[PDB]
């Protein structure tokens, strides 16, 4: 899992340029996210629902860490941090959050939530 470019709408994560929002499994695995499920509910995935982020509860993890937009826009609903309540929760605009998933990445499972825009 590397990062070698990050900016407002896209990101370059193992070479490749993705120009929406994607989840990374603690395996490294990069699948997109599924933004349009906390939009059929809340009108906009702004607010980050547990029906979305269940779809992500795939692989056993430690650490949520949340992107929340290039400008912190995006957040989780207080049931979505319900359901992670037992794991250490970050939520930090993306930018950050990403230096941050580069730093600690390698020793516990992160499954981080990448939002590329707002």
């Amino acid at each position: 899992m590397k990062i070698e470019e990050v900016r407002f709408g896209l990101v370059k994560i193992d070479g490749k340029e993705f120009d929406h929002d994607i989840v990374i499994y603690p395996s490294g695995r990069i699948e997109r996210r599924m933004k349009e499920i906390s939009k059929k509910k809340h009108g906009t995935s702004h607010k980050l629902d547990p029906e979305e982020l269940e779809k992500y509860l795939v692989e056993d993890f430690d650490v949520l860490l949340v992107g929340t937009g290039i400008y912190g826009m995006l957040s989780l609903l207080p049931e979505s941090k319900k359901l992670v309540e037992d794991k250490e929760v970050i939520e930090k605009p993306t930018k950050e959050a990403l230096k941050l998933l580069e730093e600690l990445w390698g020793k516990k499972r992160i499954l981080a939530i990448i939002h590329v825009t707002c």
